[PDB]
């Protein structure tokens, strides 16, 4: 509680809070934007989608190889936070109005364009506080439990307050991001008060090899772990960033149906808070490798349940059975990984694995999905992916590496020694 009088942990649980908050609209909500608010075919989304995956990958390593050691001192945020101020501005005037110019390719392209703020940018706001916040005193450990919950706070007016008027959402988005995003930039803070004096003394930068990757290549949890990141995670992803339109058509109207939209997400995320704490517990008394598995059944349920998608209150429990694997896969593969390879290596498995391949997955996977919708349907589509994605979860069974290699528990020393 000593965070009670902190100031920049104040400053920044903020920040964290009006920044998902302004991000708490663009993203879960955009779907809609597309299709009902700027009619465009699902195809033309899936393109939408796989291309933001191309300028995320080709991008995170810019933020990451880059601030994370060079620039480290607290500008890029002003970058970004520039292209903030311009949420609607660009939305409501140059984003929708481009691709209405029926030219998808340069109009998406100069889209997400301003789509990596969000992707690989909140991960750059999430690191910087995290920097910042440890060298304060109160880490991040609570500080993003401030910033999440603008999800919640924003879902339900996002929601809500778009169908009605549109243009207010976005609007406002840029607003939250005006005097809110920078008066954190005028009461904030830089100077590591009486510490060390040099950035290479003192602090926790896991290092990337190439041929780290290389000592890592040969490895067959790597390749196998992949398989299930790729197929079970990846595809899984590929079929939410299109699922919205499917579970909001089951509605009475628009407002019935989507409104849902902010009551859903607004909702399991108090509940995806819940599973947080007691994870760890089972996880561990669980296993990485195993309990992630039952992550990937679960995902697999939503995507093959979405077959049959029958009723409106059925696809409503379709969608929160979501933050029943949000949990198991997040730190499931931290357990897992940690839990499976030389420590130092992290950096190339999350790396690597998690982008110079996901996003790369994703940039293909997606448009398949997007055509895969729109010539044979939602739940058509399903039972493919549903599907396909579910002999994954099955076959890593067997695919992905068991319960310790030679130590029994002996070498089980990392959190509590």
């Amino acid at each position: 509680m000593y965070y009670l009088k902190n100031t920049n942990f104040w400053m920044f649980g903020l920040f964290f809070f009006f920044y998902f908050f302004i991000m708490g609209a663009y993203f879960p909500f955009f779907p809609i934007w597309l299709h009902d608010i700027n009619h465009i075919s699902k195809s033309d989304t899936g393109i939408i989608f796989a291309a933001i995956s191309l300028f995320s990958l080709l991008f995170q390593p810019l933020f990451g190889l880059l601030s994370d050691k060079l620039g480290l001192r607290k500008y890029l945020l002003w970058i970004i936070t520039g292209m903030l101020v311009m949420f609607a501005p660009f939305f409501i005037f140059i984003f929708g109005p481009l691709l209405q110019y029926n030219i998808l390719v340069g109009s998406i392209v100069g889209g997400i364009y301003l789509g990596f703020c969000f992707n690989a940018g909140a991960p750059a706001v999430e690191a910087f506080i995290e920097k910042v916040s440890r060298r304060s005193n109160f880490e991040f450990g609570r500080a993003r439990m401030f910033g999440c919950v603008g999800w919640a706070l924003c879902a339900s007016i996002v929601g809500i307050m778009f169908t009605i008027n549109n243009q207010f959402v976005f609007w406002l988005g840029s607003g939250c991001a005006l005097i809110l995003a920078v008066l954190l930039f005028f009461a904030k803070t830089d100077a590591p008060s009486s510490a060390t004096v040099a950035n290479a003394v003192g602090a926790n930068h896991s290092a990337f090899s190439l041929k780290l990757a290389l000592e890592l290549f040969r490895q067959p949890k790597l390749w196998f772990l992949s398989l299930y990141v790729i197929g079970v995670s990846c595809t899984y992803d590929v079929f939410d960033q299109q699922f919205a339109n499917f579970f909001t058509s089951f509605f009475a109207t628009g407002e019935q149906g989507t409104r849902v939209f902010g009551y859903v997400t607004t909702m399991g995320e108090l509940l995806n808070a819940s599973i947080m704490f007691f994870a760890p517990l089972i996880i561990n008394r669980i296993g990485g490798k195993n309990a992630l598995l039952l992550a990937g059944t679960i995902m697999s349920v939503r995507i093959i349940g979405s077959s049959f998608a029958t009723s409106a209150l059925e696809v409503v429990i379709l969608k929160t059975l979501h933050m029943f694997e949000v949990p198991f896969l997040l730190v499931g593969c931290f357990k897992y990984i940690t839990s499976q390879f030389e420590v130092r290596f992290s950096a190339t498995i999350y790396l690597v694995c998690f982008c110079f391949f996901k996003q790369l997955a994703m940039i293909f996977m997606s448009v398949l999905a997007g055509n895969m919708y729109e010539s044979i349907g939602f739940q058509g589509a399903y039972l493919v992916l549903g599907l396909v994605a579910l002999g994954f979860t099955l076959i890593s069974v067997f695919t992905l590496s068991g319960p310790g290699p030679l130590s029994l528990l002996r070498r089980q020393v990392n959190e509590v020694a």
